[PDB]
């Protein structure tokens, strides 16, 4: 009969909202009405009707084949949980993953599942195939109250991963606490190593988990390395966290030395040490102290043994300077307070210095007992002047950077003591006699030697007495490094190295532009752009300054004039009419700073005044002559004259026709209430001259070199001769002996006839081209044959090429060079090996 | 003698500071010297020693060939000036670029110079040889003051370049005033034409100088066109500024009426008008109705003259356009105050509605006075129904454009007016006559009065009018258009159209990724990118949707479930279970909606209720039977039944077994207390299944098109049928007819035999694409065969490949596909042309 409508004629009216037929004869219908109602929590719903059922559990579903009884871990279906046990199952499957509801409700974080779960119990001890347990799996998240909640249904803390790691080993590799009081009140193996023989302490040497390293040397936690034989302690360092370190002190104070012995290894990144070395140093002035004063031993110790001979040159010397260098550091943040850093409120100390420095003394002492029998060896060997003096030297040399290294710490910033002074008055002779050997050395050792101007204040002294001829391959050392001290040898980048032109007003634009930027970004081969248009890289770049060779000799600002030879430059001294100006000569030096830096050759050059301006050098007497000769031309028959011959006194006021202003103005207060000394004809001429220039000069040098030593620092330049310097600027020329041949002028009634002319080509054409190039400047001034080759040569103001003048000058004197004449002047030798002997030393000075 | 030293004794004691010999033999030489000092201004010192001397002052120097004359112009050197002026020059010379002294003094702003110049003098009626004058040179600069200085000297204002410009004609061009008022009080012409016929006048309203056209017409300036014929005002549009007009105007009131002409043109870029429109209209009230009375006239006017048949249909109509659209945005802005824009204080305005729409009240009269005949002579038309009528449609669809236009605006925003209504009350039958010969043409002429809703409240009429078998190709216009709505046909562009995603955790990492941008950045195909790495473009894009086609179904989040067909979803009504899943469901139809705007599918697909719900369709009965059959074909036997039968009724609260509860809830508040009617049998389970949805729906639903209509308006879709929708999401499928005749199963106890599956398959083999994916869905709802075909269909449980079904079921009735079975079940008809006839009215329902 159609009575099975009953049923559902209750359904309808009151469970149809809520409940279907239980009779559809497939296990997986179920499951698609029930997999929401499961997560529905409807408690006891699933029960209603299920009452009749003929579909057990134990089928499963998914790719993973899961139950229902799994996903019952996710929302807490605690009672149809239990709905579904009153049914039976085995809730430790072999799922897919070696998983179980257990897991997953942990993971779910569903309390009572756990609860009710394991008031019915299946083995935890399982694991998954990928390698965790229940424990384990709660370990790394850290899941404490439900953990502690769970070891009273469990047995044994000797769980493992089939891999062997304890949820001991975990909660220290990830750093958390609670697990750690757990186990330890359950009375777990405080050791427990590892297949690799480790230990759960050994993580957190590698972490960083100061706190639970507290509680475990508290709880009497074994120190001991790997299997392997390592330490923990080495990973500490590498963690570079120091109080770790200092929890660890408090447990072992013993190994504090070992640091110390670190040190001396090389395994490392030197850098990790001074973030651990920094810390502890402000962690007490008492360890301040006795860290510095180990440090020194160790450094004593190893200085020692880098004169013990057989020490390879490798060894030792590293470790020294990765002693001091920190040494140094260490003195700059300075004497620590206990427990703190440098001493705060008082700037002052308590009399460390003997006591810290004391090893010094002795090796330096030590060094003192060798060096000054050293002078004494090699001066002593007179008649007779492999190499253990330049092996030995070597060894020194590190020791020799060590005493600027040691001393130049307790001084104000850049200022030197006196003492190192002391060390070089007795010991100058061997200091020459090393560079005697060593041209090739200065940027390794003595890089710093040099560096400071207040040594050089004295050690200009050796920067001469090593004369010319070594500097030629390290003048290119400039050129073939980039400049070999190494932040210009090196090239930073950043995201963006990029500046923007604005193409038809490039001298003003440039100087909107470049202003508008910041060194450290600027310190490279950076690319150019066009305000809106792109440029080529390269191709803008070289457009950008090759339209500035043009612009800033252009009288398009009335900022330069040419000189009287004309084919050159000087600036004008009357550009503070516009007062801009200066910034556009801060802005000159910093365009021609990147000329050098990246070594691209202007299309200018200038008169040698304005290179000596530059490279810091007091003008002399005979550059005048390219000011006005009939200036220059007199002066010089003054200097054949004294003031017993003349007849004649300079008024030491004379009017200063400037600014249109006949401005009656002395030589100098005090220079104005003399009259002329014999001594003196040469000496105001100079202050003359000096103060022809300060006029206009004095400022807007200032500002150029300002702008310019953004790119070099005016140290690295001390190597040079003016004269070479140009070659960067211009690059070298192609030696035009040919045409040169071609276009000689001769006079005195003198054409090649003349032997003595014979005998000029005849040592001419030996010269090296790092002579020949002097030459052409040396009578020209200027340098660049014009493109076709020598014939083009104008001479300014008609096509007066080249002369050579030979006449009764003595032979018992030398040459000058009538300049902007093109020409020079000689005196005519008597015979051949006289003019082949003599004309060099006429030559070549 | 050595005499000749004794001026140079002189020289060294008191004046070699200041100078040197004048006897060089070379002028070259005495420039040398003298052009710094001639730029010093030393005054005297420059005749000091050159009175005595041989160098005459008419040579040159430089490649310009300039002597230091010209160079005094710089620095002001007006004594050394005279000094050279007693040696005697000729000062205006033939210079390289016909310049002169005179000319270099301005451009360096020498004033006594031009005056010491001009107490000599040299004729300034020279010009340079790129065209410009003295005088020219200052009034491009505005050099005003020695400009005044200078007329004193001059006899003509008739000066002109060679091309014919007076400084007149400049000063405006530039603008500037004080050149005018000289050349003003000198007596200048105002009209002074131009080779070209322009004046100066012509270049101002070219310019935008207000201020000076304030002076002229003031002075008396004469109005007048080009020798070509153009105005001056032309060109006062053209610079857009309109107080320059307003200036004008005050001079000649007469011209307003012109700019209504103007408009008429079509040379323009019409949105210039609207700069000048927009500010006059702010300039007063009673200007801001005279304005709109005379456009209404010209649009009453051209209104008219488009029904002057004769006219073309693109003259008329776009003059027409161009009057209305701005006529609209004026009035957004609105009634204006005098001197001022839209009237503060009081919202309410003087009546001014009848005196500025009268124009239209006879247009539209004049409309409805075809419009009602026109009615008539289609209808009318009756046994009979080129077309004149399609002809006069279009002429009339500019018009029918129009009744949006001129009434949606004085009401507030989207809302419209019943007036409208009112005039569909009329012509309905008329406006289903034009679509009924017009498919082509709704985003045209229509493409707003669908837009409105509030007009679609209604209009939803017109759009069920027309019936499905039009909208085929224009839905292929939404798929080979954009959208055909520009804003969507359009794709916009930006400078950063980039976003960076995090590879390991997509779903929430690009939630957080989207959620971090704007609407107008993201309306794009915009290329995509890893975090710190790049994705190849489209790859990235190609993963990153097609992952999300995982992770959006996976349940990752508890989000999701599948459907009881399996291989398809519907959303878990859980899912409030975790709070942010509402940022998941706007994150949702965010990702969907890229994925239909730039039109690859997703590798998913949903059910019928979800893309229902979307839509915005009442979802109905028979959509149910996916839930549950056991619950869908109980229900069924409801509907054969009343209440007259079945003995029982519906308890209308029941147990909402929801939530752990079994929560006694009413139908609905009234719903409670009634009893079953007979009618109600359906309609309360419609109720009981909105109220299944709306407990997890109804909140989710709404997020999920929030972040959905970002990216496709609501309204766009309107068009489309869900069961279509999916293409966009899936593409068309590979019609496998082949793999489908390959395993037809068959029931009834039933094979191909049976002429009644001879004559199905006959009928099957000439259907169109377009009907039988729609039978593929009708009796499967999912669509997809798999990869290799129709012979990889499961049936989700079971390979339950597609079943035909013919029973004794009445033929006076028509099918019903029982879906997840993969059925469909139909009743034998008894003969061919009762199958082949009666089938199709089956199947196509």
């Amino acid at each position: 009969m159609e009575r099975a409508m009953e049923q559902l004629n209750r359904l309808t009216r009151s469970l149809r909202r809520a409940r279907t037929v239980e009779l559809p004869e497939d296990n997986e219908t179920a499951v698609y009405t029930l997999m929401p109602m499961v997560m529905a929590d409807q408690h006891r719903s699933v029960s209603e009707l299920l009452s009749n059922s003929k579909f057990d559990v134990n089928y499963a579903f998914g790719r993973v084949k899961r139950s229902l009884l799994h996903i019952a871990a996710n929302c807490g279906s605690v009672e149809c949980l239990v709905l579904l046990l009153k049914k039976g199952a085995n809730p430790n499957y072999q799922d897919i993953s070696g998983c179980t509801p257990l897991h997953l409700a942990a993971r779910n974080g569903q309390k009572k599942c756990m609860s009710k779960l394991l008031e019915y119990s299946a083995d935890v001890n399982i694991c998954n195939n990928e390698g965790l347990t229940a424990i384990h799996w709660l370990a790394v998240n850290g899941r404490t109250e439900l953990l502690h909640d769970l070891v009273q249904h469990v047995s044994d803390v000797d769980v493992e991963d089939a891999m062997g790691q304890t949820a001991l080993h975990v909660a220290c590799q990830n750093g958390h606490k609670t697990t750690v009081q757990c186990l330890l009140d359950s009375g777990a193996d405080i050791n427990r190593p590892n297949v690799s023989g480790a230990t759960p302490l050994y993580f957190a040497c590698s972490h960083g988990q100061r706190d639970t390293a507290q509680i475990l040397l508290l709880r009497g936690a074994k120190y001991l390395p790997d299997k392997n034989g390592v330490t923990p302690l080495d990973l500490c360092v590498q963690g570079g966290y120091g109080e770790t370190c200092e929890v660890l002190i408090q447990y072992h104070p013993r190994l504090f030395q070992t640091i110390i012995q670190m040190t001396q290894n090389e395994d490392l990144r030197e850098n990790m040490l001074r973030q651990v070395l920094e810390h502890l140093s402000q962690q007490s002035e008492s360890q301040y102290l006795k860290i510095l004063t180990s440090l020194a031993e160790v450094a004593t110790t190893n200085g020692h043994k880098l004169l013990s001979l057989s020490s390879n040159y490798d060894a030792q010397m590293k470790s020294l300077l990765r002693i001091v260098r920190m040494f140094c550091h260490v003195f700059r943040i300075g004497p620590s307070s206990p427990s703190n850093g440098i001493d705060m409120g008082y700037n002052g100390n308590k009399t460390p210095r003997s006591q810290v420095f004391k090893p010094l003394e002795l090796l330096w002492h030590s060094l003192d007992e060798w060096l000054v029998l050293i002078a004494t060896e090699l001066m002593k060997n007179k008649r007779d002047s492999q190499d253990v003096i330049s092996m030995t030297a070597n060894r020194l040399s590190a020791v020799i950077q060590a005493f600027y290294m040691c001393c130049s710490c307790q001084m104000p910033p850049g200022m030197t003591s006196p003492r190192f002074i002391e060390f070089v008055c007795k010991h100058d002779e061997v200091l020459k006699c090393f560079v005697n050997r060593n041209p090739k050395i200065i940027f390794d050792h003595f890089h710093f030697l040099l560096e400071c101007p207040e040594l050089m204040s004295r050690f200009m002294h050796i920067i001469k007495a090593q004369p010319f001829k070594d500097r030629c391959e390290w003048f290119y050392e400039h050129l073939h490094s980039g400049q070999p001290d190494s932040d210009m040898v090196h090239r930073p980048v950043n995201e963006n190295d990029i500046l923007l032109v604005h193409r038809d007003s490039i001298f003003r634009s440039s100087c909107e532009v470049v202003s508008k930027a910041n060194c450290a970004k600027l310190k490279q081969g950076i690319a150019v752009r066009f305000h809106g248009e792109e440029g080529m890289g390269q191709g803008v770049v070289r457009e950008w300054f090759d339209i500035l060779s043009n612009e800033i000799v252009n009288p398009d600002y009335a900022l330069f004039t040419q000189s009287a030879d004309g084919t050159t430059f000087q600036p004008n001294s009357n550009s503070y009419v516009n007062p801009d100006h200066l910034n556009y000569f801060r802005f000159a030096g910093q365009i021609l700073g990147l000329a050098l830096n990246h070594r691209q050759l202007v299309n200018i050059y200038f008169t040698r005044s304005f290179y000596k301006h530059i490279l810091g050098i007091p003008v002399n007497y005979q550059d005048v002559a390219s000011i006005d000769p009939e200036y220059a031309k007199n002066l010089q028959w003054i200097l054949d004259n004294d003031i017993s011959d003349l007849g004649l006194e300079l008024t030491f006021s004379v009017e200063t026709d400037v600014f249109g202003a006949m401005e009656e103005v002395p030589l100098k207060p005090g220079g104005g209430s003399i009259l002329v000394t014999q001594n003196n004809k040469a000496e105001y001429v100079q202050l003359v001259t000096e103060l022809r220039m300060t006029r206009a000069i004095q400022p807007q040098i200032n500002a150029f070199l300002q702008g310019f030593h953004m790119f070099i620092p005016p140290s690295l330049i001390q190597l040079f001769d003016e004269y070479e310097l140009e070659l960067l600027l211009s690059g070298m020329p192609e030696i035009d002996v040919s045409d040169w041949i071609k276009n000689t002028e001769y006079t005195s009634g003198y054409e090649r006839e003349d032997p003595v002319i014979q005998w000029f080509w005849e040592v001419v054409e030996d010269i090296t081209q790092e002579e020949r190039v002097l030459l052409l400047q040396f009578v020209t001034g200027s340098s660049r044959v014009p493109h076709g080759g020598f014939a083009n040569i104008m001479g300014g103001s008609g096509l007066q090429n080249f002369t050579i003048a030979a006449v009764p000058y003595t032979p018992n004197l030398l040459p000058t060079s009538s300049t902007c004449i093109n020409m020079l002047k000689l005196p005519e030798y008597p015979s051949k090996e006289i003019l082949k002997d003599r004309l060099l030393v006429a030559l070549h000075c």
